[PDB]
């Protein structure tokens, strides 16, 4: 169906575009998390949060602290959506799809991709922020009041298991493309070219994982099994947000801000 | 990890055990559903009157309850058939005993949905070992919550059935579902994953040999193991709500144990 050279070309194409599209790759994030490269500024409690937003001055972080961090996660997610959207245009065939289907694939895909790429920034002890210039501890995030603490912890829980696959950026670039080209998103008009592109991406991912992880038994199957979960986690996620909206009233934004985050 | 001759041997073993464990294969269900055979034709239940004729042909409760209890009775038998099949999977009975219980507890429902599809087409489902056929339309028109309890099974089945898997494919697929290392509370994840790795390898080769023109059927089938997780969760959220409303219903103790947490 496809030749190995075409699959390697597709894989290289996607890695290159993935490098241009996302500000902090997994390779650089890991160097920061491990201690293998200016230490990031560490946020571990209320006082160090206050110094970090007065020193680094995070555009997301800057009345109650738990609310402020939660909304900072939203600000960054909105940024990620545009980065993923630009990445999608580099996937071969994507821009030739019907315009409504492009929108639909992005609309229902970004949540899964944001979770996936968040893991690249996370270890069991915390998460990089502001392009790796800061590090906020898991314990500080989990200890936020209300439901905000239990909103943060499931991301870490997923990340630790996903990170045990030890995927690198060239693996992730194809994996992310596969998620986008999901022919079962609701309301798609023309499923057939979407599945045709996804089939080529899956062949590419399969070959990429055998060449890059030749000792990792059935990694391909295990990664698709993670694409199973991601569906669940995302559904859990939206049910968490809606509960927050109906319970909390200290969370009103300028109506324009609400529209941006709609 | 395993060689192809070993993978083909595992596939044949599993298909043999599957035939021995499940009385109504997909091959026989399809022969019944397709027809042009006088001897295998089912009696079709499509409304209240034909249900009552069916009990005098195929062989005090409100109709939706009676149908619902028929589903439970057969689900319990399915659990029994799946348990018997599971013990034939190499390595399964050598696992920690608590993990065997745990794998069955979280696996039977996903398997029941998978094998229910074999009995289904877009118009209804085989019952009574294929002697009867109850229409989708009749099931969906049951009152209360029972009508919409039936329909999602059909929605999954029409999509799963588009893969056109036969029984030798399904025997390996079902084994993979059972040997899932991510079930909550497992004690020894690694020996389960080691078994699943061999079953996945076996499934991969089996689908390439049996569906050589079916591009990426392996990946599409594992993606189906996605939905199944969703369907099962919707199922229990319906089943519990029904439990809280209806008391003319009692669940079989085997099923009761499975749904606890
Ligand atoms: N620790 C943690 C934590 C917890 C919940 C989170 C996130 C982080 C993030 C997130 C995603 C991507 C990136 C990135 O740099 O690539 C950075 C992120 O946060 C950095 C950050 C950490 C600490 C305080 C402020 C910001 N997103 N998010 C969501 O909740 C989320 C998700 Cl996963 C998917 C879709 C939509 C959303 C959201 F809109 F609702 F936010
Ligand atoms: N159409 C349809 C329909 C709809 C809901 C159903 C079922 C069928 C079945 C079921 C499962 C396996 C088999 C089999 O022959 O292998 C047969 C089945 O039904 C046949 C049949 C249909 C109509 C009237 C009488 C019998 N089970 N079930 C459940 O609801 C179910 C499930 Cl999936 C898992 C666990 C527990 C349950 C239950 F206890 F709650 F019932």
């Amino acid at each position: 169906h496809m030749e190995s050279a075409d699959l390697r070309a597709l894989a290289k194409h996607l890695y290159d575009s993935y490098i241009k599209s996302f500000p902090l790759t997994k390779a650089k994030a890991r160097a920061i998390l491990t201690g293998k490269t200016k230490s990031p500024f560490v946020i571990y409690d209320m006082n160090s949060l206050m110094m970090g937003e007065d020193k680094i001055k995070f555009k997301h972080i800057t009345k109650e602290v738990a609310i402020r961090i939660f909304q900072g996660c939203q600000f960054r997610s909105v940024e990620a959506v545009q980065e993923i959207t630009e990445y999608a245009k580099s996937i071969p065939g994507f821009v030739n799809l019907d315009l409504n289907d492009q929108v639909t694939l992005l609309k229902y895909g970004v949540h899964e991709i944001i979770y996936t790429m968040l893991a690249s920034l996370m270890n069991k002890d915390g998460v990089l922020i502001s392009e790796g210039q800061g590090f906020m501890t898991r314990e500080f995030l989990k200890s936020l009041r209300k439901p905000f603490g239990d909103f943060m912890e499931p991301k870490f829980e997923f990340a630790v298991k996903f990170n045990a696959l030890e995927l690198d950026d060239s693996d992730l670039a194809i994996f992310i493309a596969v998620i986008i080209l999901s022919g079962d998103r609701p309301g798609l008009l023309n499923v057939k070219p979407i599945e045709d592109i996804q089939d080529n991406l899956l062949q590419a991912l399969e070959l990429q994982l055998k060449l890059n992880h030749p000792e990792s038994s059935q990694l391909f199957a295990k990664l698709l099994q993670k694409m199973t979960d991601l569906r669940q986690i995302v559904t859990e996620h939206v049910q968490l947000l809606q509960v927050i909206k109906k319970t909390e009233t200290d969370m009103s934004l300028h109506p324009l801000l609400q529209e941006i985050y709609k």
